[PDB]
């Protein structure tokens, strides 16, 4: 996935189902496909929490936090 436009997209505002959370990466984030969003805490959940809305930040293709797997 291009890193570059999976982050040039609006930058969280947006949200995603069956969100998961990854203790490697240290957040939320929702798989939406070649891209990866990142929810911080403000996110509407419904389900146990499995899907949810609000700001999820984009910072992987699909699974690596924000600081890139560093």
């Amino acid at each position: 996935e291009t890193v570059e436009s999976c982050l040039a997209k609006p930058h969280t505002e947006n949200s995603f189902t069956n969100v998961w959370k990854d203790d490697k990466t240290l957040d939320r984030y929702a798989n939406y496909e070649g891209c990866l969003w990142n929810a911080t805490g403000v996110v509407v959940c419904t389900g146990d929490e499995t899907q949810c809305y609000g700001t999820w930040v984009p910072i992987g293709l699909a699974i690596p936090e924000n600081a890139a797997a560093h």
